């Protein structure tokens, strides 16, 4: 069972750089507007407390280099929504996708499209964690990579990359410049709360794991929602919602295990451990597949 | 370290559907040539033990039914090499890429295109394995779904998907039609599967770069002997070729690829005696010397 990126043509389409001084990083181009992270005009003083609409004022539309492969775009006019830049140029980008922009919830997760210099270089599932970090492989120069699901053929936009955290997680924002989490486009060493593992994820990657004939952890017990939840929470494990409980059903009908059947499984690998096994391949309970995730694998 | 793929842009402007009868699987669509398992030839009854030469002098081009999305593309010729169908068309795709076809080694990674009826689903990084496995995410209908690498504006194309085997791994062949390992296009079993050696030494080279060296021991070993002992644990022997792709790795570290192999050699012998590496009490073998190279840089 594996870990699956959406195809990410649609997007490596709209990928573009974007020069102020001597910082690049990514743009994405929808129609005829290039949205980047603001901080690419900040100067290594600024980094420290930009005060980002003194910072814009000062500039003038040629500050700005935007190139899509070879060619330049024009940008004939800017303005900042929260943390990112909104560069307008005077052409439309005919590989524009069908598009909307939304903001995800903790525990859902998107596909990366990791770019520098404005140049696609890799493709990878994330998710958001509870803490609102992501734990995402972006070197310098890949701020303004974006994150996005598709359905259909419209694709939606829902990360930007911004920043690295001391411990190696990622921070960013939404495609209207709203950081997820507590953070801050400024260059400090900022530390994210306590994170937790996505409880009704892992549950559906254990159903995932039975659906592919591994049922080593599985066991005759029960468990009530509530009693179960609080051995989650000891552990560092979000909370199970009936929400969760009803989303998990299509899994639970599919293996005929019923959902408080699962969390006392998962209970006792909590308390006991793997004792060495491993599921799905991994040593580690995996978290970062959805309910939706598992279903849309296993069934194309 | 993740798993990291490949953007998928440049592969999917290469997918199509061909169908014949009620059969459809994916083909790829590069100049005026579409590529597709030879099996999309066969009913039920022939997947049995198929005579591939009989019922190809038995179809015409007028069979065949080729698709970008429901858009048919005119095939006006067809021709069989090994175990992949040539079919001829009368348009040159416009998208196709900077392209070359390579047979790839074991461990060698690459990213999969999931495809179903000509359109992609998803995509994820796959390594073939000793026994000329690898372990995919395949449904019915993702047959002719390929695997690919992209280097500088150049997709070099290593895998078309054919079929599932009893333990659910994957087997398939490459863009002239040649199976990788013992398999066979009809109706078998993996040979035992080993640990990727290559892809170890790169991940302990990787654990390197990134301060995390305790393993590091002041001996070297042959390569014969190292590859005897090797064996022993049910790891795959060096080649080498493999030396010579951990090359940069050793110059980045300034280990000589023979001293890591006697690191590893006492890493078996001994256990981690509770110890990680890299965060993991286990040994990641799906990791090439490119992609640890591409993902530190
Ligand atoms: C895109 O411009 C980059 C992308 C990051 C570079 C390395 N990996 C990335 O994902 N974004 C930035 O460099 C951020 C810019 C500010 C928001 C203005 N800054 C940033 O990511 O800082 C990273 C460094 C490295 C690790 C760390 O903890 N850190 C912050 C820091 C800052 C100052 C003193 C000490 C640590």
């Amino acid at each position: 069972f594996r870990k699956m990126a959406f195809p990410s043509g649609k997007v490596e389409g709209c990928m573009v750089q974007v020069t102020c001084g001597t910082t690049t990083l990514n743009g994405l181009w929808l129609d005829d507007v290039v949205y980047c992270p603001r901080h690419v005009i900040c100067t290594s003083e600024d980094m420290l407390n930009p005060n980002y609409e003194d910072l814009l004022i000062r500039k003038s539309n040629h500050n700005f280099l935007v190139q899509a492969g070879n060619v330049q775009l024009r940008v004939i006019g800017h303005s900042m929504q929260n943390c990112v830049l909104k560069l307008k140029v005077d052409t439309a980008n005919p590989k524009t996708p069908k598009y909307k922009f939304v903001r995800i919830q903790p525990g859902q997760t998107f596909s990366v499209l990791a770019c520098y210099n404005g140049s696609p270089s890799g493709v990878y599932q994330c998710a958001m964690r509870p803490n609102f970090t992501i734990k995402g492989s972006f070197l310098n120069g890949s701020c303004g990579s974006v994150g996005f699901n598709i359905d259909y053929d419209c694709v939606s936009f829902c990360y930007m990359h911004h920043m690295e955290l001391p411990t190696g997680v990622h921070a960013g924002t939404d495609l209207e410049g709203n950081f997820y989490g507590p953070f801050v486009d400024r260059q400090t060493a900022q530390a994210a709360g306590t994170d937790t593992t996505i409880t009704v994820n892992v549950l559906a990657w254990l159903y995932a794991a039975v659906i592919n004939g591994d049922r080593w952890f599985l066991n005759r017990f029960t468990t009530t929602l509530n009693d179960f939840n609080l051995v989650a929470m000891k552990y560092n494990y979000e909370p199970l919602t009936q929400d969760h409980v009803d989303i998990l059903g299509p899994l639970s009908a599919q293996t005929g295990i019923a959902v408080l059947d699962m969390c006392a499984s998962l209970k006792e690998l909590l308390q006991n451990g793997m004792n060495g096994r491993t599921i799905l391949g991994s040593a580690l309970l995996e978290d970062e597949f959805t309910p939706f995730d598992v279903v849309r694998q296993c069934s194309g």
